[PDB]
């Protein structure tokens, strides 16, 4: 008599009339009958009172998309789970204009007949890294399966063993590496690698010599780039490179000195390609970029494969205007730089200017701390920069559970956790977030 | 050759002539291209002339500071317009889109366990209620979609499809191309137009992973009978219907015959995979729906990975999805466009006829026509339109539209007898304003 109790989809209909939605109503009825099905099928529930309830709940939460915006607290600029880089509304207006309605997008306005649609973006590419030709895919996983299965199908691929390991790209590379249709032929060791380890590889089927980018253990013997080309051209073999970063030109001029593979020095160091992702360095959208010697490029082009890695309308427009904005040199319009470039000071500003917005909230310990940080994501843990987060502590309760009810917040806010400790890095956070940190954070503990 | 040649200016000069004009950067950009140019037309002894330089350097700078793509005014009648990009997007998606890419976002985190999450997991749940398949994922495109399954499913073992499946010029062979890069050995059957039940059966052996059809545009077998098969012997069935049409027609009140999920995935079909920015009215996308260990595995092959799809597109799939949810088509570019009333047509037709008959040496007409409005995808569909044709005495049409695409904005129109055509069917009424004052801007000079 018990399970029957459950009360019919009809039933709840009438209870929501011009309450919610008819729609809205019977799919929440369903999902919560279901469940409550099961809990009864199983004798783990003796109650029917919560039927109604939490029916209210799903409608409650059916409503709002899945998608939501979030506020970062990890000082990670280039978050993976976040979506790496967001795009400045410059970016954003230029895609919306040409969502909205029909383009040019495949078409030739001039010749009155169908284009390609790399012409928009080719010679920008081309124009920032000086390399021959220019082509971009969906992303950068694809561009390297691209670029291999195009060139190295059924033939060699000489590639030191120790681009074989990561966490970072958590072996998805590797093995799209692995699947690409190249015959991998690995050389040296995990931390050990010579040039003379390379070339002695080299056969009858060689196709090409790729170099991926490296991010611990105590020495790592590696390449100089220079020796590849140099072997290359020696043996007639096209170098590839994976900088993977998409960084385009050289960082020393945003003030920061650090070494990193950019295309613009890659291309004029004498490598034939190189591929990077259009969303991390280059905070644009996820795109697989590729430059270099144009007879390359082409038969790269003519892949067949590439028209199932063709990139959309919107990362396409969305990357001229980014591409635009940096022979601008419009940096600061550019989110990503803009958050990297951030100064020292300007930081600790922003911090404190939060902790006195804190102190009127109960059982708090609010603290500023400077820390050295890794906003690079795991992608690029070689980027060590400066930064004053806001620790903070609860008596009553843990970070594990502070945090807990903060990303179950709206909005939703994420942020590291040092030593059950709430951390704020202030690298990832927008001033306007601010009052709605304190706002959000003393609602929660309110009740 | 070489006196001629050494007549071209230095960059430096160049940048002289042109001086608060325009940016340095635009000019020296603009000087090197043109100077490229230039010299290779020498080299070709093509030119004798300098005389036309400067004015075409200036034309670069004025053209290499506009975007290169840019919105256009549709007046072709086609609603999935391959070389105009396909399927719009109603504004209501676009605002989502365009919040989420503003700032940063729970796309991979789950925001509940506090840890990472797959962005499918977002659309997912809204796939299979439409459609009512087991499980579905989403891919880069179609094409996309084609080669994973395949390269999932079937790598190194067999996949059995009519060798009429093989020519297409449509697909422009790109297709099967693609399916035969899978990785899949491919068991053609029967013929063009030759196709039997049996002849599908007795392709059928230990290396055979997998059965397949695609979408045509005669004597073939009804799906139906292979799934009997395909579940006959323990054989999955994928059928890529590629409009990517989410529901049946009729419903709209068009009669066609053209596969949607829904109707597919009832049918049997283990899996069904279409372009999300065809007849979905959606975002570029690769859509895969159906049997749950299928999908599963599709999802774990580590291609999978370099056919992902980036931020916007995802969050505009989800607009997308939820609107169809709500039925509300209206907000749905392709479905209103298509969903037209002829009587709201003929309207639109006229209230542009009134903007152009102040404008001289103008022979303002407005017709009904049957168009084909699907695109060369789909062209068993006929619907009747009203244009607005016109003529100009001095001008021929060829010549005329020719100045409408080189205007800004561009107008495109189809052309017929020396008549210029504008189908309503793709127009914004946002655009009849821009339409009137760009044609009297051409004729006036």
């Amino acid at each position: 008599s018990l399970l029957r109790q459950i009360p019919q989809i009809s039933k709840v209909v009438e209870i929501f009339a011009k309450a919610y939605p008819e729609i809205y109503v019977v799919k929440a009825a369903r999902e919560v009958a279901e469940k409550y099905r099961k809990e009864i099928i199983e004798g783990a529930r003796a109650d029917l009172n919560g039927f109604l309830e939490d029916v209210e709940r799903k409608i409650k939460s059916l409503m709002k998309p899945n998608i939501k915006r979030v506020i970062n607290a990890t000082g990670v600029v280039i978050n993976t789970n976040l979506g790496r880089a967001p795009l400045s509304k410059d970016v954003i207006n230029f895609i919306s204009e040409i969502a909205n309605g029909y383009s040019n997008l495949e078409y030739n306005l001039e010749e009155g007949k169908r284009g390609s649609r790399i012409a928009h973006i080719e010679k920008y590419l081309n124009e920032l890294t000086g390399a021959e030709s220019s082509f971009v895919v969906n992303n950068n996983a694809g561009a390297v399966f691209l670029v291999l299965n195009t060139l190295a199908e059924g033939k060699e691929v000489i590639i030191s063993r120790g681009e074989l390991v990561e966490i970072g790209g958590s072996f998805r590379i590797p093995d799209i590496m692995k699947k690409s249709g190249a015959i991998l032929r690995e050389v040296g060791y995990y931390n050990k690698t010579k040039v003379s380890r390379y070339e002695g590889a080299i056969n009858q089927n060689t196709a090409l010599l790729m170099k991926v980018h490296k991010s611990m253990e105590g020495f790592v013997e590696e390449v100089k780039l220079e020796d590849l080309v140099k072997l290359g051209h020696k043996y007639g073999i096209p170098t590839y490179y994976d900088a993977g970063s998409g960084l385009l030109i050289n960082l020393k001029e945003f003030g920061i000195s650090v070494d990193e593979p950019n295309f613009r020095d890659c291309i004029s160091l004498g490598i034939d390609l190189v591929s990077g992702s259009g969303d991390k360095l280059l905070g644009g959208p996820q795109a697989g970029i590729i430059v270099g010697k144009k007879n390359l490029i082409e038969k790269i082009k003519k892949n067949p494969i590439a028209r199932a890695l063709r990139i959309d309308k919107l990362t396409l427009s969305g990357l001229e205007m980014t591409l635009k904005l940096y022979f601008e040199k419009r940096y600061e319009d550019i989110p990503v730089i803009r958050m990297l470039t951030q100064d020292e000071k300007a930081l600790r500003q922003k911090a404190k200017r939060l902790e006195k917005l804190l102190k009127d909230i109960p059982g708090l310990k609010i603290s500023v701390i400077k820390d050295k940080a890794k906003p690079g994501g795991g992608s690029l843990p070689e980027l060590e920069l400066p930064t004053y987060c806001v620790a903070i502590r609860h008596d009553r309760l843990s970070s594990q559970e502070l945090s807990r009810r903060l990303r179950l917040a709206e909005p939703p806010i994420v942020c590291r956790i040092r030593e059950d400790q709430l951390l704020f890095d202030m690298r990832t956070v927008f001033h306007e977030d601010l009052k709605t940190i304190k706002k959000t954070l003393q609602e929660l503990l309110s009740i």
